[PDB]
């Protein structure tokens, strides 16, 4: 009976100065409406796993902050209590000096 979560929504800045501190918004739903965690891939090697568990539908919001020259791939999925994962939601940010 049980369903995944939805795939999470990512949102902020796409380009940025190298060392400067940036907002991210994460969020999405579970359909039978249960508490879900976070995984979320900065695109750096740094994580935050299974963060949580949070409200369905609840925005949070994390910063981070990279200190090299790149493009960053970040991606979040989120899973349930009942431990059924969702696929991934990905947002590049760009750091470029
Ligand atoms: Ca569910």
């Amino acid at each position: 009976a049980n369903d995944p979560p939805n795939i999470p929504n990512v949102t902020g800045p796409t380009n940025g100065n190298i060392g400067t501190t940036y907002n991210y918004t994460f969020v999405t739903t579970d359909p039978n409406g249960d508490n879900i965690t976070y995984y979320i891939e900065w695109g750096d090697g740094f994580t935050e796993e299974w963060i949580g568990p949070y409200a369905s539908g609840e925005e949070v919001i994390f910063s981070h902050t990279w200190d090299k020259k790149g493009t960053y791939v970040v991606r979040a999925k989120a899973k349930d209590i009942l431990n059924y994962e969702s696929s991934w939601g990905t947002l590049e940010v760009t750091m470029p000096k």
